């Protein structure tokens, strides 16, 4: 029998939940799906870094798009320039225009809420810088205020969720200290399990182990829950292989330790290695 | 059953709950089929008549305890005074920026005397009309969260965020609780949005599914820990009855709201 690690047994059985409890949705025409309302699991930091089934070839992109995130830029050149495309299917003149903005322009994404949530807009076009930080005060609450009960950043302002693409699927986040170790738990509005799971829960653990170290901490657990768990119907016989794959090794992440500062990140700074 | 959970969750935090006194356990989740019961848990019966009161007043937006107090819920009361609501530069009984107005004016503005204009997002509204409309949504999504907000106000919204969703005409709600305390705000708030649930479904014309609470930080006081573990031998949930006349979410009153 396939001896599967931790977090890799917790992934599969949230594809075999969905498989086999799932209900069904879609009518005769158009992709259906299987889900669940409702799912969570938790990864133990300290056992191995939750890839899953990540390529460790996607981690690049993975780690490119979250240093996007964390310098509050929500146009499309920066990760270009660093060769992800993650963003490029949203950021074309025919799809910004869907939502009457200039190309490369993705809108109130991820680096506008967590970097400057609520700003207003100015004349010239561009926000203000009177929105709020959360990034910034959350660094400060865990290094001041450790056992803060709010130590959260929110993706969702519904004003802006129906201004862009993709209003946010990692919709809100929270951090929590035990024992001089950080735990995170992340609230995704919808799931696609076989397509965005994995890649969602190793870039928040990411996030995870970088604020630890830049407020000497340890790590704790990733928790993941779900809203919307869902499973699409031509992804079935894939999940199912994946359900029937050898085990895959343990990783673990490595940190450039001299990084003292969550926006002094660089790609170089984070790279996975063996367990 | 529903106890069952419950209980299962006050045994974790004994169990395996870290010390800080608090017990804590960071991340947990139950589930309520709300077809089996009501899950009133150990909220009392004379506790019910505040949850109800609370929640018509959420809804209507308000933020002034006025419609509380007229109605001898006292629940808002320390944090309405006068003393404590010039902390922000408020008039006494005005609460600030908590739930109601996130949920019915989300990010709205400000006048020069600090009243609100009516310009933000009406959530509840958008919700009911997504619920009928395009009931696969997986955005169905109430957010009691501002950033520019949680530290303007005396208590940061514990009840963070909720998400509904709809499945073979049956409506189910997840809370997202950043901060719940067992022993006594863990069965008000599950009875409180199991209440709205079963509103809202009616209002949709929908039955009802489960109700799923999710905790952020989730502890049990000292002062609890020798009533919570006699509370697991204890080892009889209700059954909600609303006037089925009610069919817009704003027009519940407190008498169209039983628990037999």
């Amino acid at each position: 029998a396939h001896h599967h690690h931790h977090h890799m047994r917790a992934y599969l059985d949230l594809l075999q939940h969905i498989l086999d409890n799932g209900g069904d949705k879609g009518d005769r025409t158009g992709t259906g799906t299987r889900s669940v309302f409702g799912h969570q699991m938790r990864f133990d930091l300290s056992k191995g870094f939750p890839l899953l089934t990540t390529k460790k070839v996607h981690f690049r992109s993975i780690v490119i798009e979250l240093l996007w995130f964390l310098k509050g830029d929500t146009n499309v050149k920066y990760l270009q320039d660093n060769k992800v495309t993650i963003w490029d299917e949203w950021a074309t003149a025919e799809q910004t225009a869907r939502f009457g903005r200039p190309e490369h322009e993705l809108g109130p994404v991820y680096g506008h809420q967590w970097r400057n949530f609520g700003a207003t807009k100015n004349a010239d076009g561009t926000y203000n810088q009177d929105g709020f930080d959360q990034i910034k005060w959350l660094i400060n609450e865990i290094k001041t205020n450790p056992n803060s009960r709010r130590l959260i950043v929110s993706g969702w302002n519904p004003n802006e969720a129906g201004q862009v693409a993709l209003p946010p699927c990692h919709t809100l986040f929270q951090f929590f200290v035990q024992d001089n170790k950080l735990s995170c738990q992340l609230y995704q509005r919808s799931a696609d399990v076989f397509l965005g799971v994995p890649f969602n829960i190793a870039s928040y653990a990411l996030l995870t182990h970088m604020i630890a170290q830049v407020c000497g901490l340890g790590v704790g657990d990733f928790v993941w829950t779900g809203g919307d768990t869902h499973l699409y119907a031509n992804h079935f016989e894939q999940a199912k292989l994946q359900l029937t794959r050898e085990p895959l090794p343990l990783c673990q992440l490595k940190l450039n330790p001299e990084v003292k500062d969550i926006f002094d990140f660089k790609f170089e700074d984070i790279e996975i290695v063996g367990y």
